């Protein structure tokens, strides 16, 4: 379901642009795919063998960027789709990168710390000559954290000398960047502000309904409340609360710290966990799950702006229903692009050898998001479509233009 | 059918040797697999994209060796099986190599000469950092000839300087080896001589029935007739002849040069093309097709020695029927190993910078084949099996021993 | 004629500085010269062979910088002179570069696009190990444009990995720099402003006569008119106009867009194309051809400041006549140095991995030009000469000082 | 005069072979040419600058081979001609090499030992990345000896690690080869024996007239006398002797050791130094100077076989006069090829890491010379020409065949 959205959108964007068939066929085939065998001895002494993989889609615009995934179940079609999506997303945000995706087919909940370190180091030894500073830059993903990036950096340094810029997401004392934890919420807030200012409104004095308190949800809620807006509904995996005149987010954060839930809050009454999506509001921000909007919920919603901060929260039929209603949906390919931009900033800081302060990071992030939205709006106006197809058209056009400009060996 | 024989034989050989399960699992997983995209402009100007692949099984004993195939239809299971078979075959012949297999999914009958050269050069540019003199040595295969090796050598030299030993099968004036065309027939004759001398007989004064006149068939027939034997039946794709007192091979070769068939020969009468497999003879040598022996033909044959110079000419049920009859079958994993041995000799000559004469090549080939047969006979006597399982046991034992000796990262 | 000016100026500058003869002899001999053969198949199939060349003068101060020229007629003396001139010019502008010059002896008007791409790629393959990021950075020249730099970048990346900083002048979406088109006019305006402010005057309220509308001429005219000056005479290859109270440049630019000439303009009357060089004016700026000032015109001119924005517009006898008259001539070695400075900025941006905005580029350009003029004025005051010999003395002194500081192998 | 012979012979050989014009044009242009500046401080402290050069003609058959020359006067045309001649000569002898030639424009009679070492080391540092084991192998020439090769080896080893095979002609204890001093005389004797055995005669019982006692002359005379022939006339720079029944060479060698001349010998009477070229003899061997045969001497000679052991001893008109007379001339491109063959053997021994004995060297040299003569005779019979054009045709054909086989980038 998540792999068909990307390729359907690509076909539609290619139809809009009138691309040549040969160029589209060339944009289907990935630049390279690799499978290697990783065999380690356990703590007992016995051997265990896994299979590691790496897919690299395009490099027409610069180095390749992508995450390393530690999950037992893998599928080549899903991995190819994810690599292609990373390519388009990087093209949209206008950072000089490509797309990639890799991982190991193992379950990290069964291995101790030492075995996990051995597995990471062996994987790095096997793929050391296919990554690099200007070739391919791994990043952490699910099943992976900053410690794994530290181990990868250590092994690659053993091979090619001290290269701090080969990975992103490192700890702070190994060359990490400030402002990583709040990047996605900052990006969502900046995108929402730009979208609102397009129509002449502003964040100050509007109504927001936020679904979830992951990092994205809590940071977006805190930033919105600081800006001057009022939030009237909050969800979670366990519980949901409402307040018609605004919820004190600063109090709610410390309430969740101790209680661990949203039950028995002070400034708000509990509500059913299936109705907040239909509340009266100005902006609706889903941040937890994808596909939560479908045919049944499509007719009932009465929001005026939807910001897709999650991964694929909207189905196509619901999208057409909402288009006929008259609401505006910001695509997820652009809304949650704060993380990749901050990773690019960290890569730049490591290349330069000099670290920035947090203010510089935030200003650069704001500038990049605003410029991206202006470009997407112009491209949407040129071809007379909606925002999603504007984004995909812009990305595909950039990549195709670079590919044809670079050359075809005569 | 051809991919199940190799893995069934591996399972049986592992059962005989009592190998650990972990080591067998490690011997299943290939060392590396690669897919790349090769896009070229045609003579008109339009673009065409193909997908090239390369599988590298093991390198526990030295560099990797394998062929490049230009065939429209590909299958990962078949390619993996072929790479594994090359690994075992190299282990049997006792040359310091591993196993690999690669190719391009295109039909060379539709491309002109210039387009074919462009395709080869682009493929080499894409896989240049994964092959080498002591890493992986490509060889020609079906759809490929010596000119392709010349082009590969040229491009790799552009990248890494003059490296004549990166490929085998080059033309004679680019660093090729003498005695390449007659290698397989020489090997078959040497193996047959060793097998006969095992039981006390000799080639001089026996009866041979040879199926086919490819290079292998004609060279084996000529060498056998020179040695002192008599051949009494000859086949082809079109026609088959017989002579109870021996056929003049030296005359038959020039007869086929002009007529182009075996019809209306002087010293021999025509025969049905489905009965020669049941002729009275001492040695039967199939050289054209595989699977030609099955249940129907198994009971009728009355030969005393079968030499499998082709690829998989015997089915398992036929093999057991023949074992109960009491005949001896030389496995094809060992009989047709002349080509790889001569390729190894060419690699050695290019490493040394000094070319050998033909006599030295022939003496070395004879020594290697005799030593291989003595080793296979000893290993067959140790475990009380037949010749085929002796060969496979010897190969698997060598590879496993090297792998465990090399180390497991503690 | 253009090759004797540079070496005569070098001899005079060496005489002024009192340089050792050994050091001068060492500064004559170029660091390296290379000739290679470039053979390609045409679209028909037939072969064509050309000869490519590259001269690298000095590298005492950093990497080497120079242009690639596609012209049928070549001469080693001219190429050596151009490389030496680039060395001195880079030394004057105070950017850490050296000097070089290369090209191919072919006529690009006879080759199609595909053949031209093949020629560029083959040339790059032949000289790939003699250029680099910190070794030698090619730039476009006449017969060459940004597409050729894209092809060179592609081939060099195939060899040494992604290296965007190996060439300058790339397209914008491949890593180009903003503000390239207006660099030379900006530089001329900044130099003129500094020269005027030396004597206490200012651009606001003076009279300018500009010869030509190439990029340099139109940009200088537009910037001068914006600053507050008035232009009273304009030339072209076809036509010339005059207006005693100032010409609306903003209107003239759009007039030339449609009409394609300067005839029948609104705010100005046509004039003879051989008299504007003798108009009453404060500043005279030739921007089209060289050598336009000679003995006949030397006595007639009545300007107070001459800014040589073209290549060698003044002859020596005319220079001495003008010196006796009492006018001031800004040398061309310094006036048109905007292009190399902006190319250096692009190289820096590609090294850092982060692109600048246009304002930063313009501020840095202004700072560099002002500092260069102050240095040249100080050096001119030290030795009691004019501006041209001050420039050449400064450049030669910098290069000699670096060479002697670096060492002579004891 | 010496540069026109080679190119005239090339034109004639191309006319005989019917070569394409494009291929001939491609065979004119050298692969690469390099000029560098070599500046050293003298023993006093003052600086001296020279210009070093290196020309590399072709590498279609393997590494490049050529000599380093220390002579004050240089000429690009002469150097190009010498490189081309080395290419053809290597092609004739059938060793896998190309052609090159380099040197320094200095007079070694004015520099002390330390300054000469400094010059050699600086030259090596400047051209270190353009030579190598499989790229280009320098050799000593006039103005150069084995000590210079030792210094070059030392510097190149400092750069790229211990590489004993980068130069040939090293001292014996640094990896030199046995049998170097007598290589050319051995080669001349072997060639003469093959030429005589072509017509049915033999060396035993013939008459020889040898002009000169350089290394070639003395070694050829000693070997011929040992074989069973009789020498009846000997020349030198100072003096000439004759004996109708044979001269004791073993006594003459020790006579020259003490006296230092050929005057007052025991077994032979003095003769005029301008008549021995017209003596009655079977074989005439000039070994000292070139061009000694011309129109005046052409009609007077009465020999039956001429072996050109020197460099260009025969003029074209004299050649046609001698052809009409009916004598046979062995070309110098083949007669004196012993040195390059022994240098190739030394290169092979250094590549292998194991030194040969003298007997193996002599046997290999004999085999190579005999095979070369048989090939030249066959090629001469095919096209119905004389021996010289047979040699040049064979060389050009080999080089062109390799070039077209290697490829043209489609
Ligand atoms: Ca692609
Ligand atoms: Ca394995
Ligand atoms: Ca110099
Ligand atoms: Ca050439």
């Amino acid at each position: 379901n998540a792999l068909a959205a990307t390729n359907r959108n690509f076909r539609h964007a290619s139809r809009i642009l009138g691309l040549d068939s040969k160029i589209e066929r060339s944009l289907m085939i990935p630049f390279r795919e690799i499978k290697v065998e990783c065999t380690i001895p356990k703590d007992d002494g016995t051997l265990v063998s896994y299979i590691g993989f790496r897919v690299q889609h395009d490099n027409a615009r610069g180095p390749m960027k992508g995450g390393i995934r530690y999950h037992p179940e893998v599928d080549p079609d899903e991995v190819n789709a994810l690599a292609q999506l990373m390519t388009w997303k990087t093209a949209v945000a206008d950072i000089p990168y490509g797309g990639a995706k890799g991982g190991i087919g193992c379950s990290p909940r069964d291995l101790s710390l030492s075995e996990l370190e051995r597995l990471t180091r062996v994987f790095t030894q096997k793929i050391h000559d296919l990554i690099g500073i200007h070739t391919d830059v791994p990043a952490p993903d699910m099943g992976t954290n900053a410690q794994t990036m530290a181990w990868i950096l250590d092994e690659y340094s053993k091979f090619h000398g001290h290269s701090p810029a080969v990975v992103t997401g490192k700890p702070i004392d190994l060359g990490g960047s400030l402002g990583r934890e709040a990047a996605t919420g900052r990006g969502v807030v900046f995108a929402t502000e730009a979208l609102l200012a397009e129509y002449g409104k502003s964040i100050q004095g509007l109504t927001f309904v936020i679904q979830g308190f992951g990092n994205v949800g809590t940071w977006a809620a805190k930033l919105i409340h600081e800006k001057g807006g009022k939030v009237v509904a909050v969800s979670d995996i366990t519980g949901a609360i409402r307040n018609p005149e605004g919820i004190d987010i600063n109090a709610l954060i410390k309430h969740k710290d101790a209680t661990g839930s949203l039950n028995d809050f002070n400034g708000g009454d509990a509500m059913n966990s299936d109705e907040l999506l239909i509340h009266e509001c100005d902006v609706l921000i889903p941040c937890a799950l994808g596909g939560v909007l479908n045919k049944e919920n499509a007719g009932d919603v009465k929001a005026k702006f939807i910001v897709e901060a999650a991964n694929h929260p909207t189905d196509p039929d619901a999208d057409e229903i909402l288009s006929k209603k008259g609401v505006i949906i910001l695509p997820d390919i652009y809304a949650n692009a704060g993380g990749v931009t901050v990773s690019y900033f960290e890569w730049v800081q490591n290349i330069q050898g000099f670290m920035w302060e947090e203010e510089k990071v935030n200003l650069e992030l704001q500038k990049y998001m605003t410029r991206a939205f202006h470009n997407i709006k112009t491209m949407c106006h040129t071809h007379s479509c909606n925002l999603r197809m504007g984004a995909f058209t812009l990305g595909v056009n950039r990549v195709a233009r670079a590919t044809q400009l670079r050359g075809w060996e005569a």
